[PDB]
Order: C-alpha cells, then sequence, then structure tokens
C-alpha cells in the first residue's frame, strides 16, 4: 500500500520531528517506497510536521550549472559564455542528482531560492528569506551562507534512507577546518543583474575534496568519513520513513565533530 501523508508525519513525529523545527531533508526516494501522489507527499509531510512556525531548508543546485564546464579557468571558456543560460532563480530546475524532492520543494508556493547558482538552497517557511540571503559567490556552504544560519538556526538534519555522503553541512566544518593543503577551485556562473546576464568568476573550497586523500572521485570523501564516524559514536534518532531507515541529526553538533576531526588529524 503507497504510504499516505499521515503515516509519513506519524513517523516524523516518531522520529522526534516537533512543531517549530529547522529541518534540512536528504532523501532517497526508492527507499522510501511508493507514495499517495509521488514525492508530493512527503514534501506535504514534512511541512505538516515542521507546523507553520517551521521550517525547512533543502540544497537543490542548478540542473544546469555550468561548474565542470568552467572549472579551472580564469573566465568562462567563450561558447560557453555565449549561450550558457543565466541562472534565474524563479525558473532554473533542481539538479537531479541529489534526489527528484528538491525539484518538488523548490517549486512548492512561497518558497524562496538562494542567489548562488550552484550551491543554491531552497527555503520553506517564516524565516525563509532570513534563510537565502545573502549568498554570494566564494562562499557556498561556509561562513555567510545559509548553511551558516541553519547551524546558529537550532538546525536538525533528517536523512531519510540517504547516505553518510549526503551531509552537506559538513561542507561547513571543511570551510572553517584549521588545516594545512586545503583544496579550492575556481569556476564561473551567469547571474541575474537587472535582468541582464553577468559572468562571475570566483574560487571556494573544493566540495569534491577538502584535501588530496579525500578528492578520489569514489570517495570515501571527508564528508562521508566524518558522518560514518559521527553516527557510530553518537545517540542519533532513528526510525522508519516510509520504507526507509532514517536519522534525525544535531546539525550543529555534527559539523562541531567534524571540525574537530579534520583538525584532529591534520597538522595546523
Ligand atoms: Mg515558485
Ligand atoms: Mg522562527
Amino acid at each position: 500500500t503507497p504510504w499516505s501523508k499521515s503515516e509519513l508525519v506519524r513517523q516524523l513525529r516518531d522520529l522526534g520531528v516537533r512543531s517549530g523545527d529547522m529541518v534540512m531533508p536528504h532523501v532517497s526516494l526508492r527507499a522510501v517506497g511508493p507514495l499517495a501522489d509521488g514525492p508530493q507527499t512527503l514534501v506535504d509531510a514534512l511541512i505538516e510536521a515542521v507546523g507553520p512556525t517551521g521550517n525547512i531548508l533543502a540544497f537543490v543546485s542548478w540542473r544546469d550549472s555550468p561548474y565542470e564546464q568552467t572549472l579551472g579557468h580564469d573566465a568562462p571558456p567563450a561558447a560557453i559564455a555565449q549561450s550558457w543560460p543565466a541562472f534565474d532563480p524563479d525558473h532554473a530546475p533542481a539538479y537531479p542528482g541529489f534526489g527528484a524532492i528538491n525539484e518538488f520543494i523548490r517549486t512548492y508556493p512561497g518558497c524562496r531560492r538562494s542567489a548562488h547558482p550552484d550551491a543554491s538552497m531552497a527555503a520553506i517557511g517564516p524565516d525563509a528569506a532570513w534563510l537565502v540571503a545573502p549568498h554570494e559567490m566564494g562562499a557556498a556552504y561556509g561562513p555567510r551562507s545559509p548553511i551558516a544560519r541553519f547551524l546558529a538556526h537550532a538546525g536538525k538534519i533528517l536523512s531519510i534512507g540517504a547516505g553518510p555522503d549526503a551531509v552537506t553541512a559538513l561542507h561547513y566544518a571543511e570551510a572553517v577546518a584549521r588545516i594545512e593543503g586545503k583544496r579550492r577551485v575556481t569556476y564561473s556562473m551567469p547571474l541575474l543583474r537587472e535582468g541582464k546576464r553577468v559572468w562571475v568568476t570566483t574560487s571556494d573550497w573544493d566540495s569534491n575534496g577538502i584535501l588530496d586523500e579525500y578528492a578520489a572521485p569514489d570517495g570515501p570523501d571527508a564528508v562521508e568519513r566524518i558522518a560514518r564516524d559521527y553516527l557510530a559514536r553518537t545517540r542519533v534518532a532513528q526510525g522508519p520513513v516510509g520504507g526507509a531507515q532514517s536519522r534525525l541529526i544535531d546539525a550543529a553538533d555534527i559539523v562541531s565533530f567534524g571540525i574537530e576531526w579534520l583538525e584532529a588529524r591534520h597538522a595546523a
């Protein structure tokens, strides 16, 4: 039987989601199983679980980010520069690789969307505008980003059948860790400024491996290794949401753990 909205809501409360919470979800839809109305049912369930004073923050990115196409160049290659669409937060679809739920989140009425095309975040709830801005180039996941404000806002990470590599907030630990050898990347994004396309080139921390030993394309990256160690070392509520093994994680706690984890292992 397809999972109903009200069944999902009871499971979320069993897991510890309370009215008023600030939740960032990472979802494996195939793990959850058939829903009564497809993925919207789970989006509906999450909005109901956090209530009208609660907030959802999701890492949605952009289906057509020109990250790899501009990676490593001090300007976008001519053919990219001429024809790439400017990022338009009202119409740019979500990146499919983080899960099909994120397109449903970002098109929810009243959803706000942050201005960073590659790191774009969507937020639903009364604090959404405060969560999504500022989001400037060169500050994808660290201080001054939506992840930073989420960590200051009692944020909980809701992993619904997702792996330990999925925890976006740990890129904040990578950004502030006092470790030698931190990898950076250079890329370019096309922004809308007054409705004209403007190409902006920036550097930021490499989010595909903060150090060489974590940059193997198959992993494990540092996010996976930190989260795997954290979950073996911490009491975290675990339970089903739909058919999926799910956990509800204290975001500030896992990020503080990750900062200490990196600084213990790598000289300053
Ligand atoms: Mg909209
Ligand atoms: Mg509030």
